[PDB]
RNA sequence: GGUCAAGAUAGUAAGGGUCCACGGUGGAUGCCCUGGCGCUGGAGCCGAUGAAGGACGCGAUUACCUGCGAAAAGCCCCGA
């Protein structure tokens, strides 16, 4: 999910959760430019649920420095 | 009526002229607003927490614009 599922996971499997985030994105892009990309959403979902990713070891890393 | 004689005037337009009909060119005019212009009033600073302003980037296809910043046409929280 957007919420429940990324407050619930530790940093030390968010750096390598961003790794293979990253990865299969790359795989993707790789295809893209080989051809054909039958699924652009995935793409930009890959994105989104990066920037999660990252909202999340943010804001959490400076709200539990309360 | 044929010949000859004297005398007179017609029509053709290569082209042009005036008018008429019919288009072409051009974009005046009328209409319209998606843009202005002034007056009144409101509001009035930004920045070492990096400003104004940019450069390069972010797109399934992206040259211009727009939005954005390698978390990159977007990301989290609340409210309509
Ligand atoms: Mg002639
Ligand atoms: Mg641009
Ligand atoms: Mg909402």
């Amino acid at each position: 999910m957007k919420p429940s599922e990324m407050r619930n996971l530790q940093a030390t499997d968010f750096a390598k959760e961003i790794d293979a985030r990253k990865k299969e994105l790359m795989e993707l892009r790789f295809q893209a430019a080989a051809g054909q990309l039958a699924q652009p959403h995935r793409v930009r979902q890959l994105r989104r649920e990066v920037a999660q990713l990252n909202t999340v070891k943010a804001e959490l890393a400076r709200k539990g420095e309360q």
